[PDB]
């Protein structure tokens, strides 16, 4: 053992060790990142049942796929996010190779004010030309660089939406999934919903390609 | 109580365990969306245990299954409702392959007229002669369009209830649903408690399984 | 100190935190601020000017003595960054006064973090061998998983090198940095005082380069 005094003190330290240093929660979560373990969380099953209608059944939701899908994915993501740029293909892999498969997008504003610009921007397009939709959501996702309205301007001419504009009805969209996201417990991004489980991060093809499937089964 | 040196090694400590076991942060995060989770559920579940006797020992409340059931759901349905049309055979289905589990209607006046004459004539039915209640909740639910006067009588003649009074005392308990259904936040149909959580819509079989699993388990 | 004590505090760590989740919410919430006081989008990159050029824990490929050093933020299994790589190497074959560091970035998942974790654990116990494994698993074409790294270094004479806990904070610092300078994506490259955005073809590269290495 050790004196009885001292296991509270340590007990303190670990909390006042990670609060006041989140460097080192970073690298745990770094160190976390090369575990490959599908950290899939089904604490929330009530609450996504419970918001079935605003996960699946709202029009101002991008779909990327068939309307006609067997089974719809979500995906909580922020176009500034670097691994939701990376993870984003992967989604849409799926939607190519099962067509029977679709992703909402539901996007997130957390990485600030371009965030919610290209948010807005993407809900925007989707609403008045939702063909369109697809390549500036593919366009942002590519830049390597912080969004400023500067190269999210370019991204809607580079992919002919310049003309569409940025409506206040796309910011009740985006306060929405801000507070869909809150009740199902994400904080970060990407966070995928399939079926009743959330996928907290991004994860490798292999392994979401198993987790659709697993999904696609049951139906 | 402890020293400048074993302080400056508990703090190293920290950042050690952590980057070299990411899984003990992977149940710190599990644990922390577990919170999350009871947390956005516990107005619910203060409900469910405040109206306990009201959702469980109401003998005017039909039941389905074994009255000695190790878990019993609650659901709170509506004859006029097409969602609990598709929903409510899965509901049987749980009792035919589960039996240790029950199902308790809590009929409900939600979608009009007929809504409530229909509750009130089953409701009416089980206390006079339960055994022939199941057949006639079988058969209002198995109607595809809104019941008016006439396929009631019918669905109670082809059931052999036509000759059972429909009484005042049923819609007493009618009433009761209706006050219960306020208390619990369930503001549509089909609802169904099972254990502490509450399934707010139609659910496929297997999802439904897996919570009644579950939820069976912790008994 | 005390080994006996010492596995106390270990498993008060894990019980700590998994008793106490609201520990942890804190601790985002840390994390939090730590992201804002950071992001930004002839700025930073100044501000950070040893994070940049003189970690030594950071790879070089090219002269120690260079005169322009280019900074490459890429990642392993990011196919563009896979095709750019050659180029900044050539840069240096063609301008021995140029050399390159290597920031690698774990923006593609958990091979990436680990491929990281490779050539950043190499490049610390053997310096020599870090180029080869680096043009080994940038010339794969496949996700790296924990074979193709093993293999890659077997054939690099690296396999006895252990991928080190302490090479994580070196990528953490990596993660860091591009925060401050508003780099949400591979390939990119700080030349001089600019940020170039992306894959590009070598001409243009080199044009670039040799205009940056006349201001010196």
């Amino acid at each position: 053992a050790l004196n009885a005094a001292q296991e509270k003190e340590v007990r303190a330290l670990v909390r006042d060790t990670l609060v006041s240093n989140p460097e080192i929660l970073e690298e745990a979560i770094m160190a976390l990142q090369t575990k490959k373990a599908d950290e899939q969380q089904a604490q929330f099953r009530q609450a996504l049942a419970s918001e079935h209608d605003a996960l699946y059944n709202d029009a101002a939701s991008p779909r990327i796929g068939a309307k006609d899908a067997k089974l719809v994915l979500v995906s909580f993501t922020d176009y500034n996010c670097p691994y939701c740029k990376r993870f984003d293909p992967l989604l849409e892999k799926i939607t190519e190779q099962y067509p029977d498969v679709a992703v909402i997008i539901k996007p997130l504003p957390f990485k600030g004010e371009s965030s919610a610009k290209a948010s807005q921007a993407v809900l925007s397009v989707w609403k008045e030309d939702p063909k369109a939709f697809l390549a500036l959501h593919q366009r942002l996702m590519q830049k390597k660089t912080m969004l400023d309205n500067a190269s999210i301007e370019d991204a809607m001419k580079s992919t002919n939406t310049s003309k569409i504009k940025l409506t206040d009805d796309s910011l009740k969209t985006l306060q929405n999934n801000l507070e869909l996201s809150r009740k199902l417990g994400i904080q970060g991004t990407p966070a995928t919903v399939i079926g009743d489980t959330i996928l907290p991060g991004a994860v490798d093809y292999d392994q979401l390609e198993i987790i659709v499937k697993e999904q696609l089964a049951k139906v």
